[PDB]
Parts: structure tokens; sequence; C-alpha cells
């Protein structure tokens, strides 16, 4: 059909057919009388499979012969999402296989929308590691994602009444064709025990074994041929596990617990044991599995010329200690030696500034889980509080603001300082996120080691975030200025010359409008809602934070309800506000928005006066298969967090790529954005970073915005007097508390520029075709925030090693 | 090579070779530089699944047309062992593969040893089961197996220190490339609640659900191309189950844990709340999937025409209540015709007598988690017992022995009672136990409904227990008489007319030979074992029990060794003594047994005097594969239980049909072996069931024995006083005082005639020519014991339907 999606040749649409009955014969053991859809899709995916084995056993040769650098990501978080429709996009199958089901009498659409989502993360930091690993095998770095092989991934959320509820996410319930176990692989990591000092230093006893066993997925680049691994680490119990005898094969699920289910949590932590035994179980798996894979190739001189580990966050930070162990219990080298080869191997990403989002474990924990580790972790802190009392002789302040050990009622390690001070780069995700770092939190450790500290803007890969969702825009692009840009997205200037251009400024608008047209029939089929796709989409999708504040967008929200009813036959523009994300199941105030967002739509949605003039609708159990549709069918992109609190954002260059306009503060990433589209072409508003720090050391006083702005005033009135909720008068009593007495994200200071800022919106898309032309200017800026850029910094700054877009042999 | 193992074509060696080569590529994802021998193992059974799976779809499609009566086989146990083999054996395929795997430059033999065990049975009863399925198939009826899939089966047993050690039994680690996940079946399976009476009848409430998931293994006839279904189902959480968060995901396990182990108990009940929630899982699933099988085939009175349920043994008991709450609670028929629907439906086959072994469910327990069966079970119990009253007036005592439930301490279910009275047939397992049932515990029952009462004496598949294991003897058999017996064992009687053929006899002395060549190599290479394979093949391999006697042999076996002491320079026919078996891990008595056995082994073996002349060897891990090695290489079967203990025995008739001279009690099937041999070909000692009645009702005085008899005397005071525990003078203390005071089994009455027949033995083992004329009368005479001739049986006089030896087209 479409030109981006590949040859449907003679030869290859014969092929298909014949191994997808092969499969559906022989793998499925059905007919086509006793076949359900769900049969139809595992025969397509095993067939399309087929296609990626013989390109994934001849990388693993290529890397083998060569020995390149390896690069190991390390990350307790990889959020994938559906892997058919991008293995066919990389592979250049996805027309062949369109009309190889479409004679076979089947749908494949309807076919891709039967696999399960590989949720194995919470929202940016594990999509983060997704995009990375396809932007890696499409730059043919020889590249590992290494995680943990979560049995229940992110919650399924349901809307029950208004409120959130959790359901378990048995994603591997019918089974993943994606994965091969390699128990061949399999690894003991030990717990608990005690350290004993011997003649020849000291050794780990006493211990709980655990196996480790991998499970392996392809990673296909894009149409190179290459097929990188993602290697997914399974608990499994020793066969003599507690060997009455019932109970202890019963009691193997204590040892297997540790890879049943993700943490819920997004930028929050939570210090509870089992979430501990995670991120050492990954560490210490991982990290005897890149020493085998050296010495399978004594020398560790050169283990960092040949080894790259990148630490996605602090949570896999244990890699320094652990390599410290190894390299200075069981292979003997003396402490400075596997120092100078800790540093020159690990690396770190610090990805938030919030102080509740960091890790500090207390040292009991650490005691009595890894006495090893501490001992290791005392000894770095020594050696490097002596390098710092070096440096500034006298400074006994310095040396407790630096010190990895935090002392108090308890206490703790800062695994932040850790990492630090074990890796040999370390990186923020933005431009600002990057200044924040030198300027705030770690400007000690930025005096001490300047050289250290570096900025990695993210990015998103433009496979599936445009080629895969957006199909439609993606050809009309192509049709302009070719192909190329899919794997060079800075290419998309080029589209620059054509804003002028009337029949591309038409086909655009009419891209989206198809998109918005597909979406409003997506809604009344799958969740039974009537919206207007007319009106302007106004999306804001992310996990729940107060930070992110989609409490800002309920205030406006109800402010247009009100401006309505007090004028109700003057003209509005129409919207259609969607907000969707999951809250963390322990974080009520989340839980609490989700349930005022619902009450707002119940007003709202059913006021006669109202009409299809406004309708706000909760979007259920926001995850990577609904970005993929709600995205390419949004107007306008909410990126309003309180300046300085969103570290990059990704979400935003999602909906730029796209084809959205931007109402956002100059946060994270949107800073970027904006210089690079051109502050004209961007909706901002609001503080500051330098405006939030003045009001702090002023003291934020909210009743002071109250009493000044009468709109906001009568909000907060209907809030606390139960305009919202008529049989619970006093339902939000702790939003407008929180609101009013302790709001650390300063939600009214924006207000009134907000809705301001929401009006020049309005204006805009009145006229479409000035709508639409800033359209593109947006779209044709967004090639600086493609993964590609990211890892190719990343590859030449940080690891050393050099990208290549060259293609391996078929 | 051999000619019962197939044809090896040049078309079909190709083809295999091409496939297998494919299946290591795109399916294992190797090539011939990585490959481990697990992969070649796995590349195999790909391969020979292909030919599987196309005569399974065309099975299941030819009962869907013709509709016939189907077979419900509803165990806890099957013991199925290794399934590749047996596949290949089946499918005519066997040479075809080791003449492909040779070409490729692998030994076919070795990659057999890779694939793990379905251990899915304690013993006699799982293997029963498992030998059932095979004669099913290969006599074309429409059979079912269900059951449970474990995922630990029977454990691993080690021997450490002559103690035996349990480890868990992790099958499923690799994989299994037989099943197939049918996740389109899962039904939910309720348990606890409360019961609620409306206006139309009972409701069973508030329940606790968990889902049960099947999971379907081919099973193959003998070159017919049928290839029947065995159903195994898998215990599921449901997705809101216990839906802080984390907890109630972790606390899946409680529901998942009902299909996590096999109960160990062979021959013993444990009354456990877990055991009874897997005999309900097993039954309400099934029972489910039986009617919606049926109803999509309302009319209920054609059920019992359409539908046969074999219980084996009283583990899946609540099928019949189940039967009777969904007939009357969902079905809404009335009591009456629910009932005469149930009783034909369902058949009883009693695998045992020992009163240890019997079911008897404390009502507490019944009440709590199945509360609407308890009140079926009582309301079957009244109707029952008012019919008893009717046909013996006045019998107050009769209505209390017949009762359902048992009066005292706690109440109980007796479910054998239960099975008596919903089943319209109730079977014994050879000829002298339904005797035994109808003279003895069932008499009453029996006096009410005689017609109910049959027998069914046990057999074995002879393709798992001839063609398969003992290779060159079904060779060596075909040469004479044909192929033909395989299928119909009968027609192995014409080799009664090669008894003096000269050629005959050296042939099957040298197929013996070879089977113990290879199996005392076989010891050397796994276990570092040296042994004589000129001696005699001495072997006991069972459960390990007091009723199956290990003892009595060991009190042989001490003999031998005091005689050679005594007369050291006296000639005497050498011999290795082989007992092998699992201890249930509680049953402390028989863990003793083991110990003993062992310690005998440390003096025996390493006494210069004795030489090669008598060792002592105690068979670890006894299992379906490992009985496969040691019968074939077996001359000398023992089977020694008290006459009246052993229901029937099939191991007995494995060793018949593989050459090997029985030494036994008249006991079990033992009684019909000797029968259909004559008795001149058997080594029969000891009482008989009527002295065993005689010596109860004059009392059992075991120093009688001890007194009377110096060599017994002197193996008692050996025990005692330390002779084969040094460091440990008292550790068989408990086996001494048992065989003094508490001996149930009767072990010193049998030691004289026991002694005296072994004395025979070695008198008949010194001219092998009359050896080996005796070996062929009795596997020319064990075609009785071919499972197809009892299978034949269920079908005509229980089950109702006709078995057919016609092909389905290939
Ligand atoms: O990168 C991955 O996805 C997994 C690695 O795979 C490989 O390195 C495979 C290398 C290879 C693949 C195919 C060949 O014909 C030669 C070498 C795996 O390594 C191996 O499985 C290596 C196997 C092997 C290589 C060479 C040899 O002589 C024997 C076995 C690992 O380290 O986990
Ligand atoms: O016996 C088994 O091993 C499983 C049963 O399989 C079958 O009965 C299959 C029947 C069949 C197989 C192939 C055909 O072309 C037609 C019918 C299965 O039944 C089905 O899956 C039936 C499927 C089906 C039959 C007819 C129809 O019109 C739709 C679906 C069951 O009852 O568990």
């Amino acid at each position: 059909q479409i030109s981006v999606r590949g040859l449907a040749g003679v030869e290859n649409v014969t092929e298909l057919k014949k191994n997808f009955n092969r499969h559906l014969h022989f793998t499925l053991v059905k007919d086509r009388n006793v076949a359900t859809p769900r049969d139809y899709y595992f025969a397509l995916a095993h067939t399309v499979r087929d296609h990626l084995v013989g390109r994934w056993i001849r990388t693993q040769q290529h890397y083998y012969e060569k020995d390149p650098k390896r690069i190991y990501y390390l990350s307790l978080e990889f959020y994938m999402g559906r892997t058919l429709q991008n293995t066919m996009v990389n592979l250049a199958l996805e027309n062949a296989c369109d009309e190889a089901t479409y004679q076979l009498g089947l749908d494949m659409e309807e076919l891709e929308e039967i696999e399960e989502d590989a949720g194995l993360g919470n929202g940016g930091l594990g999509r983060l590691a997704a995009c990375f690993l396809d932007s890696m095998a499409t730059l043919g770095l020889a590249a590992y994602g290494y995680g943990i092989r979560y049995e229940f991934g992110i919650f399924n959320q349901k809307i029950c009444g208004g409120w959130q509820m959790e359901e378990a996410d048995d994603w591997l319930r019918y089974g993943n064709p994606w994965e091969k176990a390699r128990p061949e692989f399999t690894l003991p990591v030990h717990f608990y025990g005690r350290v004993e000092h011997t003649s020849q230093g000291a050794k780990w006893v006493d211990t709980q074994v655990v196996l480790a066993m991998p499970y392996d997925t392809p990673v296909p680049g894009y149409r190179n041929n290459v097929v990188n691994t993602m290697r997914l680490w399974s608990a499994k119990a020793p066969n003599d596990f507690n060997l009455g005898y019932i109970q202890a094969v019963l009691d193997r699920n204590l040892a297997e617990n540790i890879s049943r289910v993700l943490y819920p949590n997004d930028n929050f932590f939570e210090g509870k044991e089992l979430r501990l035994k995670q991120e050492y179980f990954v560490v210490a798996a991982t990290l005897q599995d890149i020493i085998r894979r050296f010495k399978s190739s004594t020398n560790f001189d050169a283990f960092p010329d040949k080894v790259a580990i990148q630490l996605n966050d602090t949570h896999p930070s244990l890699a320094i200690p652990e390599l410290m162990r190894v390299l200075v219990d069981l292979e003997r080298l003396d402490w400075d030696k596997a120092w100078e080869v800790t540093v020159k191997t690990c690396a770190y990403t610090n990805h938030t500034v919030l102080p509740e989002a960091l890790e500090r474990w207390p040292v009991h924990l650490l005691e009595t889980l890894l006495p090893r580790h501490l001992q290791i972790i005392y000894e770095i802190n020594q050696r490097f509080l002596n390098r710092v009392a070096a440096a500034f002789p006298g400074d006994v302040d310095r040396l407790r603001r630096m010190s990895l050990v935090e002392e108090g009622a308890v206490k703790r390690i800062n695994m932040a300082h850790l990492c630090i001070a074990g890796s040999h780069a370390v990186n923020g995700v933005a431009r600002i996120h990057s200044e924040i770092l030198k300027k705030t939190i770690f400007k000690d450790f930025y005096e001490l080691e300047p050289h250290k500290f570096q900025n990695k803007t993210n990015g998103i890969t433009p496979r599936r975030w445009l080629v895969l969702c957006n199909p439609g825009l993606a050809e009309i692009i192509a049709e302009r200025i070719g192909e190329e840009y899919i794997s060079d997205l800075d290419q998309l200037r080029k589209l620059l010359s054509y804003v002028d251009d009337e029949a591309f400024i038409r086909d655009v608008a009419k891209v989206k409008q198809e998109n918005k047209l597909k979406f409003a029939a997506y809604l009344e089929r799958e969740y039974k809602v009537h919206i207007n796709p007319n009106s302007l989409f106004d999306v804001q999708v992310k996990r729940i934070h107060e930070y992110k504040r989609q409490l800002l967008n309920c205030l406006h929200v109800i402010t247009l309800y009100n401006r309505i009813k007090k004028e109700p036959n003057k003209f509005v523009v129409p919207r259609t506000v969607m907000i969707g994300g999951k809250a963390a199941p322990g974080y009520h105030m989340a839980k609490m928005i989700i349930k005022l967002i619902t009450a707002i739509g119940d007003v709202v949605n059913h006021d006669p006066v109202v009409g299809d003039r406004l309708r706000v609708i909760f979007l259920e159990n926001y995850r990577v298969s609904l970005a993929e549709k709600v995205i390419p069918a949004a107007d306008l992109s909410e990126q309003i967090s309180t300046a300085g609190t969103e570290a990059s954002g990704t979400g935003n260059m999602k909906f730029m790529l796209n084809g959205a306009l931007t109402i956002g503060t100059m946060d994270g990433a949107n800073v970027e954005m904006a210089e690079e589209a051109g502050e004209e072409n961007f909706f901002i508003f609001g503080m500051r970073v330098e405006d939030v720090d003045r009001l702090d050391q002023r003291g934020y006083n909210a009743q002071e915005y109250y009493d000044r702005i009468p709109e906001l005033r009568q909000i907060i009135e209907q809030l606390s007097s139960g305009f919202f909720s008529p049989k619970q008068p006093d339902l939000f009593k702790d939003i407008v508390n929180m609101l009013m007495h302790h709001d650390r994200f300063k939600v009214f200071a924006d207000y009134e520029e907000y809705v301001k800022c929401q009006e020049r919106v309005s204006a805009l898309y009145k006229n479409p075709r000035e709508w639409t032309r800033m359209v593109i200017r947006n779209i044709a800026t967004s090639g600086k925030f493609s993964s590609d850029r990211t890892i190719a910094q990343y590859a030449r700054e940080i690891w050393g090693v050099e990208p290549s877009r060259q293609r391996l042999p078929a």
C-alpha cells in the first residue's frame, strides 16, 4: 500500500504464506477449521521470527570474530511494548506480511492487537532503555541490554467508579515467542552469609545461593541486518534448596520471588529488602556473564578496552563494589589496580534531582544481605574522602557532604555518591538538568572532578515513534525528501522548504485528521465513549505525579467549564481534553488526582449547555501500545512540570515528531525543543528555574494567589463545597489542603500565565493553515531528538567506540 | 540395523536430516559450531514431533466427525518416563532417525539420555495409567488421560553416606517440547465459600476461585496413525487475586501451589488439605471439560452413552458428588435422574487392601473446603443406607459398617464406600485381589450388589517393556514368528515349539548376556561400581515398603555371606544382588531399610574372602528410565511380598517378558503368572493367604522362629551387636525391635522356605541350557499380561465399547 513499508514481491509473499501455514499446522497444531485469532497471531509471529534468527546467529558470529569493545547497558527496566510490528518495520517485511495475510483472508492489524505489551518498565527511564537498544543496533554497536525477566510487569490499570484499580500483568500467560531460554549460562548469585579473613584476603562464606537463568530476546537494527541481544535474568532455586519435604519444595517460591514483579514506582525510592535483592541479583549475574565472555575472547589491564558498563540510574549501582569484590577477592588484583579498572569501565546516568527518588540504603540492610559489599563501600569511602581532604584541606563540612555514608537516626549509603566516585563519566539527560547537577546537588563532586561531568540530551527512536505508529506521516515526508531520514532524522530540516507549499500543508493536516478519526473510533469500540473529531485534541499522557502537575491541567479544564456556564452562547474553540497515566499503588495523592479527573468528567461530559464544546476523558491503562495510538492523534502536547523538576522528558519529543504543538514550561528538554524550533513556534509559559528559586527564598504563599485571582477562588470553593462530589462533599479536602498549605510544586504560581497561554493556543487553532505551518516547523526541527544522535554521543564521548551505518550481509 | 526398528529408506533419511538442520537453525538458533548435546536432543525431539502432530490433528478430527463414546481415565498420577524413543517406536521411525543422526555425526542413544523423565507418579498405580494410555491408542479407543501437570514430580533420590537424600525433580527446567498449552480451555475451580438455599435449589457462594489451564500431550498408538490426548491441568491465580500491591502479587503462589508438587507416598494415605485441594482441582476442571465437549457434540439421558469415567483408585472419588452437584445445582435435573446418570457413567478401580492406604477424609476438612460436596455426600449416604435397611431389615451393624460416614473421635468420610455406591462397576487388579475384595473388606457391598464386582488383571505395554527396552530380544523373536505379536502378545505361545531348538536357546542366552554386559558397563560409567557380568543378576526393584519385604531379601543376603565365611573354599554360584527403590520422605522405617542395604554392601563388597562371589548394590534413583535398563539385564526377579498384600504387581510382568525367572510368593498377579507358565517353571515359596490367616488367628510370635533357627539367630545378633554398623552399634535397633515384636508382615515366617527356594535357583543356574529352557517357557506364556488384553476387557465389560486394530490413513 504505502512506500516506506517496503516491497511486496511475488516470491516473498508466496514464501511468507507457506511458512505461515507450516507454523499453523506444525508449530500450533491447528488448521483453518479450529484456529483462534490468537493462533493466527502466533503463526505470524513465528513466521517473522524465522527471518530474525538467521541474522541473529550471524551477528553474534560477526562480534565473536571481530572481537569489538562490548557495551553493557544495565537497567532494572526495559519498557519494550509490542515486538511484532517493530520487527517487520526493521526487516522491511511489513507490506509483504500485509499482502500475505490478506491473501489468507486475515487482517494483520487485528492480529497485531493480540500481542501483549512487554511492560517491564514504569515510564521515561524504562522507555529510554528500549529506544537505546533500537538505536545501538541501528548504529552497529556490539551492545547488550541486561535486566530482569519480571513475571509481572507494570500493573494493568482499571478505572472503577472513577478510582484506579490494579491487576496483575500476567504478560507470559500465553507464552513469549520472541525469547530464548539459555540454561547453559545459568549462574549462582549469593546472599546473606558472613566475611572470613584469611592469609590470602577475605572470603564470603555461609551464603544462600539463588540461580540466575538468562532469557535472550533479539534486538533488530533498522534494515542493516544487525540483530543485538537483550539478556534478562530469571530467579531459580537450586534443587537441594531447603533439602518436611512438601514444605521445602513449596518454599522454593521464596528464592524465586526475586524476579516475580516490577516495583511500580516512578521517580520514588522505596527501601524494601526485596528491591535490594533485585538490584544485586541483576548486577551479580550480569558481571559474572560479562567476565566469562571477556575470558572466552587473565589480563585485566585491557578489560576497559573491551568492556563498557552503563548504569541506568543508581538502580544497578552495586556493579561498582561487585566488580571490586570479583577483582580483589577472586582474581587477586591489588586494590589500586582493581579500582583503576572499575572507574574506567563504569559510567553513570542520572535521571532526576527529586530528593524522594534518590536511593539511600540503610546500612543495617546491606550489613545483613551483603556484608562484603558494605566493607568494600566503607573502603571506597575512606580512600575517596582522603582525596577530598587533600584537595580542600580543613573543609570539614565538605567531607560530611561528600561522604557515601550518611549519618543520622539510621546510617544510610548514598548510592548516587557511590556512582560518581566509581565512574569515569556522569551525565544528565538534558542541558538544563546537567547544569543543575553541576550547580546544586553534585556541586562538590564537580569541583573535585570537573572532567567527569557531561550532558547527553535524551532522544526517542524514529522507527517506533514515527514509521511504526504514524505510517501516514512518514509516507508524505518520504514523498518529498526520500527515506534516508528514518536513520538520519536531521534530514527533516529539508521540510522547511515546504512550509509555504500548499500541497504539503494540505497533506500534513490530512494525515492528522485521519489519525484523529481513527483514534475517535478506537475510543467508541474499546471503551464506548463519544468524542468530536473536529475539536482540538488536548493531551497529557505520562505517569501521575505532583511534579508533572496534572492538577494544573485540571484547573484550566474547570476554568473553561465555568467560563462556558457564565457565557453559554459565546463561541469557544471546542476541545477534547485527554489525560492518562498510572499512579503508583501506594501514592495516595496521585490516586486522588485520577479520581478528581474522572469527577470533573462526570460533571462536564453530561452538562447539556456545554454540548460537544468540551469533553474530559481519562485514558485508561496508559502504556506503550496506547501511546502509539494517542500520540499521532494529538494536536496539543501538555508538558507543564514546574521548572527544574522534569530532568528531560521524552513524551514531549514523541508529540513533536508526530505533528502536535507544545504548551509547556522551560523545563527539561522543552528548553532544547523550543531552541531547535524557535520560541515563536512553541507555547511557553510560567516561571523559569530562576523564578522558582526567587519564590522559594521569599516563601511560597498560595493564599496570595487565591486572594487576588477571583476565577481561581471560585474553583477552590467548588472543590471544597462538593460541586464535583455531591454525595461526598469533603472528598477532595486533601487536594485543597495540599494546594493551599503544602504545595511543593507551586501550582497556583503558574495558573494565570497558563490560562492566558492556553487562550493563544485556541486563537491559533481557529486558523488551520497557520496552525499547520507552525506544526511543519516543529516536525522539521525535531531531528536532534532522535536517540541515534544520543547514542552516537554516548559512543564517542563515553564508551570510546565509533558507530557504523554499514550493513551486514543478509 | 535390526528389523523391528523399521525401514531406513533414502527418501526418509534425507528428509529427516534436513528437518533436523531446520530445527537446529530456526527453532534452537544454533549452528554446528555452538550447539550443545542438549541442543541436538531438542532438534531431534522437534523433528520427531513434526511427524506426530499431523496424525494428532486428524485423529481429533476423526473423533469429532464420528462422535464415538469417549473414555475418560481420571488419575492423580501418570508415570510416563521418556517420550522420544517411545514416539519413534510407535511411528516406525527409529532406524530412519538412527541412520539420519549417524550421517550427521551424532549418536542417537547419547541424545536419548538427555531427556528428563516425566516422573509424575509414585510406582505401580501411576505406571499402570501410562501403560493404559498406550494400549487405548493402540486399540483405537477415543480415550483421554486427565491429571495434574505437577511442576515437580517424584523426587530425585541421592544416596549420601548410605542414607536417602531427596532433591526437587525440576523436570520442566529446560522445557517440554511434547506439551501444548491450551489457554482457550482455561476453567474456574471453586474452593471454600458457603451454601445458600433459595426457591430454586442450593447455590454455592462466596468462593475462592483458582483457574485450571490445560496442557495437552500426544499419546501415539502402535503404527496405526492414532494419536490420543493426555490433558494435564495447571493451577493459575486470577489476575485480580488479592487485588499492599507487591504482597498481593507474591501471594498468587498460594493458589498456584495446588499443582506444584506430587505427594511422594506410595500406598499410604496422608490427610493433608493441599492433597484434598489437588484431588478436587483435577476433578472439577475435568468434569467441566467433559461436559463442555459433550454439549459441543441438554439431553443428559444419553450422557452415559457418550461418556465413561474411570476412577484410578479413590484419589478422584470427588467426581461422584461433583457430577451430582453440576447435574442437580446447575443443570436442574432432579436427584434420582442425576444419580442414575452418575452411576452409569462412573467406575472404580481399587489398588490395595492395606488399611493405611485407604482414604478417609475428616469431615471438618470437607466442611470448610467443600461445604456443598459434604451435603451431597450426606444425602448419598442417607439414600444408600435406606436401601441397605430394606434389603437386610434389622441388621443394625451392617448399616454402621457400610455407612460412608465413619463415627469416632473425628468423623471421617470413607472414599472407597462413596466410590462403590456411585459406580456401576468396581474392580480389583488381579484375580486373588478381586476375590479378597468380595470376601473381606467389601463383603457387605458385594452381598448388596453382586453384579457390580469384577476382576481386571493388570498388564504392561509390550512396546515400552519389550521393543523399546529390549530390541535384541524382540528381534530374535520376530525372526521366528514375525512382528504381529507386538500388538498381539498371545502369539508368543508359538515360541513353545522352539524350546528344544538349540539355535533359539543359544540366541536367548546370548541376548541376556549382551544385556548384562551393557548394564555392567552402565554401572561403571555413571556410578563407578565394579560387578561380575557372569554372576546371577538377582534383582528387587520397586518402592521401599515393609509389605514388599526388602528385609526378607536382606536376611537371605546375610545368610549367604555367613555361609561363605564359614566355608570359604566351598563353591557357590556367584550373585550380584541389586536392590533399588525410593522411600517416601516421612516413612522412617523405609529409610532405615535403605541404610541397612548399603551397610550390608559396605561389609560384603570389601571382604577379601568373598571375592566376586557376592556383591550387594543399591540402585540409586529407581525410576522408569532405570527400569528400562535394569529389567532386560535381570536373571532373577524378586517378588516376595507377604501373601495377600500386593494387589497385583506389574514389575513382576516386566521381568517375565524380558527373560528373568521369578522367585515369589503366591500373591497378586504372581498366581496368574505361575498358572500361565506352569508352577514347575516358577520358584514359588512361603505361606499362602490361608496360612497367613491361620497364623493371625493363632498369634504371630517371631521369637519362636528366632529360637528354632540358629542361622536366623546369628543374623539378629549380628544386627543388634553392631556388626554392620561398627561406629554406631545400636543403629539398627528399630529394625530388630520391629522384626522381633511388631512385624505386621511376618518376615521370619517365610525365611526358611525362602532360603531353601533360593538354593533351588542357584542349582538351576549351574545348568545354563536348562535355565534358558525354563526362561523360554516364561516368555512364551507372558502374553496374558499385555495391557492390550486388560484394556480390551475394560472396554467390553465396563465401558461398553469395542476396540479396533484398524489403521487411520497416514
Ligand atoms: O552474543 C550473544 O547473543 C550470545 C553469545 O553468542 C555468541 O557469541 C556466538 C558466537 C558464535 C555464533 C555462531 C558461530 O558459528 C560461531 C560463534 C554467547 O556466546 C556463546 O554462546 C558462544 C558459544 C561458542 C563460541 C565459540 C565456540 O568455539 C564454542 C561455543 C554468550 O556469550 O552469551
Ligand atoms: O481431543 C482433543 O485433543 C481436543 C479437542 O480437539 C478437537 O475435537 C478437534 C476437532 C477438530 C480438529 C480439526 C478439524 O479440522 C475439525 C475438528 C478439543 O476440541 C476443540 O478444540 C474443538 C474445536 C472446534 C471444533 C469444531 C469447530 O467447528 C470449531 C472448533 C477439546 O474438546 O478439547
